[PDB]
């Protein structure tokens, strides 16, 4: 942050990705709210180099899209290089320089499409080191407590790297080898279209390897020059879902971390999953096992969770969001939510309103300082201020219908009542426990259908003689 | 994978286990969906030793029924031992013995029943070192960071073994020692015959040290081996419930792992317990704070999750299930299950079927495509195909009857229906809201009992005089 | 456990606390169920110093009333010294020392008001080898990863102390020092007096360092002792957020534990959150993304979880509380809750009684073996034994009222009934479902007021014409 020029960046993405074992090409998986492609190009684009190429394979129609996409969003130009069958990441790196002008004079970074952890600085690091050291390649490299599967790094007693050695080429001896591949580069062009145009596949797996180039060019007597990453999880890449997951894991880590040390507390950051766009104000408590996703913000002073899953939600300050579940939703200051709250998209409700244990809402609005405390679905509906919706209720249109039914301010519609859409509630209205509101009622009113209540004076010894609840018979001589 | 011949093993379990504090006998707790005893069994019974014996204490009334269904299960014999009192390891391996032919001659392997995760791999490899070292007796070790509890395994630089001690019979010097005693054990019968009748009860615990038989056999000029297994979790043994969860978490993790690499998408392995029979199909996304209990199968392209938990469950493919609690039910492909709902046993529900928030079924069969969104409970009834039950309502028998209410297909029921079964509702039929229906209902009928809705016109004003619910007077004057 | 004499306490609490980035003073903010403060002032009381005193800072009005508070719970005097602005740590212990009498001739013991973890043992052993070595001052130490923020022990290969050096005025060489001060002190009253007149504020933060003290004794030719502490754990503090949520988890590791070990089966210890408080008896069962806050008190043989948070309740033996909300309410003996179950204050659930999935009930008593298993509100309201409230209902006062609504023994309710408070129904009473109850109900009474179904024969095709539901054109030639 941020590059030098000319800088060209390509970004391998062209693999098959065969270990997730997927119908979803790997660099389309998600984390954090973003897919892996999506953060690699965040970082890349942070850093503006001059040019950026992303190398697709067979199905890149499924990907191109996305690229052109995060293209806008980045608000720059990011082309595309096609490589037809996965001949080698050599090969690849081929494809994505026919992207290039033919005289292109500028480095060439290679990174990959499956690595969201890699940043800014890392990146900076490389290019700037590459040419303070006027390396004609330079590779990043990182040290794992398990190597397996990685390209080992050669270094003699000079510590002068010889080579890379992938694992399915090396001797068992090498495999003991801890220091590995990175499989992020710096090139000088002309080295590295010497150096491809010799590559042999002649190997285990019978590929172009891209880090053969590293050899050819120690024997060129070319500058070589390694630089190890010790924070090892930003060279992280994803290959099946295993990793996948870890990488989540730890970029959740480092998110929730930032969160806490801006004045939020996170109970149990183990257990709290906050996507990379959600924002979060001072002093906000969050409980364990909620998971903040999308573009949700909640403001400050706040508290939400246990067991709380937002989407896109909007949260203003002082608000209560417990055991709730919702999506593309507002709630305003100093409103409670839950438990076991359901808002489906549409949902906004007002300051101090209230939707209780076991209320689900879906596309309504609800007036400030509104309760609607038990029980109750509230969909496509607007509802005014100081209101109060009776627990057991239901608020639904049989539809294509866009009519919304309509309750004014200050009402209290009672226990078990149905409103069916559209209809419209006056001021100050009143309804009945169990009434079905199926007309219009006016300001100052009172709904109601429901029959009186009769009392049928001996009949469970009539009609259901003998059963324990002859605990009549008892109550009578007593 | 397999055993060689004449192999028999012996396996401890007639401990009090006193440290579980337990008023079930240790190898009855379970994790994963298996008590430790049928994990312990099922890995011997994989490599199919000549004989099978479990060594049995006081409580073996409570155990021996559960191994005659392990020896079912796993389509082999297996025999019990008793062991009257705990006099000491060495004693229970008399015991066990008892029950081969006095004059048994194969190779005798004793383990723990404690010891859930052990493997196929880790007992073969003892045999077969005990065989290839032509031991008398061949032990298991393995290195902790904290060895306390365990028989300290005393080497000279020579790295020959000289015998255990136990942690009661430990010197402060040996404590420090962190190669420790697995308690898994190969013997020549003989020699272990010959060694147990020489113990001595002169202890700390006064007791019988089935460890002891390696300082014997030592200065016997026999052959003694320790073989060390690295992955120390494989002999990780339950003594008390901190253990316990820590084996759990262990294999959880190893159990999601496997899922995860056949191509399973897990956010969250901390907070995703899988039982080891559940199966899971193809690019299936699990939310975190699920658990998959019993033998529960996803299918593929499924979505599970968050706060899911689900007993014997069979879910489709293209299903969502989500924060729903759930035990022996189906659910068909493309279904929408939750948030907020509960299944009891006995629940279908057939493809692109949806059961919503704050929705309970129980015994209940429910027909392609139809939808039970809002706030129900359905009880042993039986509904057909593209139905719409309305939000509010509930299926229920007040009893034994066996008679379930029926309902047709592209039936509409209203908000707030009372079905009291056992009734029969007709094709395309329609209910009222707020209707209570006790008598069958005709296909394209409609079935309603509630009362017209009236107007009380200043009711508020007059019976409720003053109340903020006088904004009727605003709204009048407006 | 317990202190010598005269021994004297100072707890530093007068920082700013900035890195909180909260609105609420740093010692106040809570972990399993006590203020940092609140934990403090628990460990040192246990030790029963002759004097206890807190230093505190510009907003001690917010902490003075809790610390007297603490007083009396536990059982001392604890008195508040004042230091208007923070003018460094050495400052504040002279703040501090001010509130002992001019010629006190006990130790000064120092520590801090946010090290929660902080045990008798460490404090104790603290003054006993300050006595043993006959120190002018003794200094916990720790060794961390991570040593940075925190002061660097000097040592020559002596092994013996030279001075303290803060990280703001540490050298890059001293920065890579591992041991760091724990900022817990054990004076001779004198030295103590003596040195700290000679601090300097020729610092990078330009303060008053109690660290400083340590060096000047040096150079006294006193006795200067370090003691370090291996359990770091013990030993750390909090300065911001991040580190809050590590010493809860940690707290929390050791609350679970020492549970375990007691006889209960914690299946997911990362995932249970256990208060300082709660009690849980034997062979109870809690599983994952359970929380037990305040004083709330589990019997034995219970099952409580997954997904349950329970604050101040209390529960019997042999009772189920799953994903349960519940705080300040009773649960019996063999009662089942859950799942999807919230309880509010005051609710008191008798032996054998069920509350089921979407129930809420607050301010309730409910005698043994009733259930109320559905979707049902109950509030401010008392039920006797064995009945059976039916789902979908309502018991609701209209407000301030406090009549209660009051049910029988042996009652069976109906689906949808609502109960308007306050009503009295007798034992053996009935209600058909649908029913507005709004008058007494007599014993073995029946009360109804849903009318009569009717059925309208051929009205979906004549008022829906053309819908799906012309299914019954179908079902009508068949
Ligand atoms: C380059 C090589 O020989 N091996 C390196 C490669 O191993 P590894 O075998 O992991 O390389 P992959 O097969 O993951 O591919 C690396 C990147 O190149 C892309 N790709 C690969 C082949 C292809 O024909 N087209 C294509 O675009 C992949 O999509 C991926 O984005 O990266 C590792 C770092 O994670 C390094 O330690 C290895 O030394
Ligand atoms: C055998 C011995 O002296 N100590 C070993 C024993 O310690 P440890 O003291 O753990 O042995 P335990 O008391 O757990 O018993 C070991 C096994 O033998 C069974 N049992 C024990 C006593 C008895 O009289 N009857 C009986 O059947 C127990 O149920 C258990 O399955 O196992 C450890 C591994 O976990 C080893 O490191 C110790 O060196
Ligand atoms: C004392 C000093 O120079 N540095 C020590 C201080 O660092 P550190 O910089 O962490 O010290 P803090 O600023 O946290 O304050 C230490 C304690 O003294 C209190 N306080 C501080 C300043 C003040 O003017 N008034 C006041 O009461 C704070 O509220 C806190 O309770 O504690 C660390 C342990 O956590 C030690 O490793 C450092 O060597």
């Amino acid at each position: 942050m941020t590059f030098p020029g000319d800088t060209a960046v390509l970004v391998l993405a062209a693999g098959p990705g065969t270990r997730m074992r997927s119908d979803t090409p790997k660099v389309l998986h998600t984390l954090a709210g973003r897919s892996m492609l999506s953060h690699v190009l965040h970082a890349i684009a942070k850093l503006a180099p001059q040019r950026l190429i992303v190398v697709l394979g067979h199905d890149h129609q499924r990907i191109a899209p996305l690229v052109g996409e995060l293209a806008d969003t980045l608000g720059r130009t990011i082309d595309v290089a096609l490589q037809d069958r996965p001949l080698g990441t050599g090969h690849a790196v081929l494809c994505g320089l026919s992207a290039l002008p033919d005289d292109y004079a500028g480095n060439v970074v290679v990174t990959s499409g499956d690595t969201p952890l890699l940043d800014a600085d890392t990146l900076a690091d490389l290019i700037a080191t590459h040419r303070a050291v006027s390396a004609a390649v330079t590779v990043l490299t990182t040290t794992l407590d398990d190597p397996f599967g990685y390209g080992r790094i050669l270094r003699t007693q000079d510590h002068e790297v010889m080579a890379i050695v992938e694992q399915t080429d090396a001797t068992p001896s090498q495999r003991e080898i801890r220091e590995v591949n990175a499989g992020v580069y710096a090139f000088d062009i002309a080295a590295l279209r010497s150096a491809l145009s010799r590559l042999s596949s002649n190997n285990a797996q019978q590929e172009l390897y891209l880090t053969d180039v590293i050899a050819i060019l120690r024997s060129d007597g070319q500058t070589v020059h390694a630089s190890h990453v010790d924070d090892s999880a930003l060279v992280a890449g994803v290959n099946n879902r295993v990793q996948l997951a870890e990488l989540a894991s730890e970029l959740n880590r480092r998110v929730v971390a930032a969160h806490q040390l801006a004045g939020v507390t996170v109970v149990d950051p183990a257990t709290t999953w906050i996507d990379v766009d959600v924002t979060i104000g001072r002093d906000t408590v969050i409980h364990p096992g909620t998971q903040l996703l999308g573009r949700t913000q909640i403001g400050g002073r706040c508290v939400v969770g246990p067991d709380t899953t937002l989407t896109d939600v909007a949260v203003g300050d002082g608000a209560s969001v417990v055991r709730t579940h919702g999506s593309s939703s507002s709630i305003g200051d100093g409103a409670a939510v839950g438990p076991f709250t359901y808002l489906r998209p549409g949902t906004a409700l007002g300051a101090d309103g209230k939707l209780g244990a076991f209320v689900e809402v879906k596309n309504s609005t609800i007036g400030t300082g509104t309760k609607v405390p038990h029980l109750t679905y509230v969909g496509d509906a607007d509802i005014g201020e100081y209101s109060n919706i009776g627990a057991s209720s239901v608020f639904v249109n049989y539809d294509t219908s866009k009519r919304r039914t309509t309750v004014g301010s200050h009402v209290r519609t009672g226990s078990d009542t149905m409103f069916v859409a559209p209809v419209t509630i006056g001021d100050g209205a009143y309804t009945g426990a169990g009434t079905v509101v199926r007309e219009d009622v006016p300001p100052g009113a009172l709904a109601v259908s429901a029959g009186p209540q009769r009392n049928i004076e001996n009949w469970v010894q009539r009609k259901r003689p003998g059963s324990p609840a002859a605990q009549a018979s008892k109550r009578a001589s007593e």
